[PDB]
């Protein structure tokens, strides 16, 4: 009948390395469901003008952390027929890079956060962060 999704709704700091227009880090609003990602620049513009979207399914998911940095980055190496796709995504703390971390690297292998692993994901994800500090 009625059936519930999981997602995720934030804002984060995307960066795109080979985008050859100049610009750094910008805060985005991004939404995760399934195993895609979509980022937009503004709320009013969600969902369906989505400034970019890809399915991590299959790609690499490369953790860049140092907690005594505040540096929560998650870099998402996404294949494409005409090379890689590079996103890197900047939280804002702990919780958010769990939740979101989480997120990817379940999608990069095709699970969803409906898969019954996804909290104990996150949870795994915090103590790593927690124990670092």
């Amino acid at each position: 009948s009625l059936t519930t999704i999981p997602e995720l709704k934030d804002h984060l700091r995307i960066f795109r390395p080979r985008k050859l227009t100049l610009k750094g880090y910008r805060q985005y609003w991004v939404v995760f469901k399934d195993t895609t990602l979509s980022y937009y620049k503004s709320q009013d513009e969600a969902p369906g003008d989505p400034t970019q979207q890809l399915n991590l399914k299959g790609c690499e998911v490369v953790p860049d952390v140092n907690v005594s940095g505040q540096k929560f980055c998650i870099k998402l190496l996404v294949p494409s027929p005409e090379g890689m796709s590079e996103i890197y995504l900047r939280c804002q703390d702990e919780q958010q890079y769990a939740q979101w971390m989480a997120a990817c690297r379940l999608a990069s292998k095709g699970r969803t956060m409906a898969d019954s692993s996804y909290a104990s994901e996150v949870q795994a994800i915090l103590a790593f962060l927690s124990l670092q500090r």
